[PDB]
């Protein structure tokens, strides 16, 4: 996932360059795992909104004949209704009337009475086919973008068959199902998938649009730098690569624009980069600021102030907090016996 911030591993050189040489990172996760191909496909998700506790409808037969007796009672002592729970994970049935609380098979089950015993498609129709785009490097699929554009990588993804449908559980916990994902692990059953509600969709689309807005703001900055033949140091904060990877770093030193090749490593908490108020951790030791300028728009504060990255923006992090809080896993029923 998109980190909160990206810090260079270590600054090596500072070679002054021309301003037109600037180029916005265009940061993508597809091309960061080495997947520049992108194909359109149709995957499967849970039905939108709270989709759990299937509550299967059935009847009890008191001693194929039981189906004739039930159809006759609609228009052997049939006792109905006998609504039972279903764990969608293994197509499991749940009720204390079952011997030890669980019946798992496949069209008929048992009961705590040997004289009275207890379709399966309508209750298990809990999926929507939706449109997505998978990133490919030839045959390999690095990851996919869902319907509302959020990119999930398959690194850390397992296999998990919800309600008799082969699918995969992503690293964050969502569940999709498409043809040939090339997954190998199989997902210890204590791992859970998440709800698919419309708030999830809205917040995801908001993070998508926030990222595209990042790149468009960068492009606007460069477009102004060209027709202005001048560049403000704080505007350099727009040219940071948002994801970890090999990129460039920029600074305005000695009155000129300088760049360097550098490796961006993750920053998901502010405290790591500035443990000591005054210090900015680049590598092992803190690096020295000069003349009221650090790099990438980070400033030495004029007076009684300290290294100030653009931590005032805080709009992507807001929507990612809203996303991380608004997810809820789908747990199993309770097993109740006698």
């Amino acid at each position: 996932e998109f980190p909160l911030y990206t810090i260079p591993e270590k600054i090596e050189k500072w070679t002054p360059i021309d301003m037109i040489h600037l180029s916005c990172p265009n940061n993508l996760l597809s091309e960061e795992e080495g997947c520049n191909a992108e194909s359109s496909f149709t995957y499967f998700e849970l039905k939108s909104g709270y989709l759990a506790h299937q509550k299967v409808p059935g009847f009890t037969c008191t001693g194929a004949a039981c189906r004739d007796a039930y159809n006759w009672k609609v228009s052997l002592l049939i006792i109905s209704p006998s609504i039972v729970e279903m764990d969608i994970y293994g197509r499991t049935l749940h009720s204390p009337m079952f011997p030890s609380g669980v019946c798992s098979n496949v069209p008929s089950c048992e009961t705590n009475h040997d004289y009275t015993l207890w379709s399966l498609s309508l209750v298990c129709d809990i999926f929507t086919s939706s449109n997505g785009k998978k990133a490919m490097n030839g045959s390999r699929i690095c990851g996919f973008k869902d319907e509302r554009g959020f990119y999930r990588s398959l690194k850390g993804a397992c296999k998990l068959t919800l309600c008799g449908r082969p699918g995969i559980r992503l690293f964050d916990g969502t569940w999709v199902s498409f043809t040939k994902p090339d997954v190998h692990v199989w997902c210890t059953p204590n791992q859970l998938i998440n709800i698919h509600n419309d708030r999830l969709d809205e917040i995801e689309h908001l993070i998508v649009e926030d990222i595209i807005k990042k790149r468009e703001e960068c492009l606007d900055t460069l477009e102004t730098i060209l027709m202005s033949q001048s560049v403000s140091f704080r505007r350099l904060s727009h040219f940071r690569k948002l994801v970890p990877g090999y990129g460039k770093a920029y600074t305005i030193l000695n009155g000129s624009l300088m760049e360097t090749n550098v490796y961006y490593k993750r920053v998901d908490k502010w405290a790591d980069i500035l443990p000591s108020k005054g210090c900015l951790k680049v590598g092992q030791q803190c690096m020295e600021p000069v003349k009221g300028v650090l790099f990438n728009g980070i400033i030495k504060g004029p007076d009684g102030q300290i290294l100030i990255p653009e931590m005032q923006s805080e709009q992507l992090k807001q929507h990612m907090d809203l996303l991380k809080a608004a997810v809820f896993p789908l747990r199993h029923p309770l097993i109740s016996r006698e």
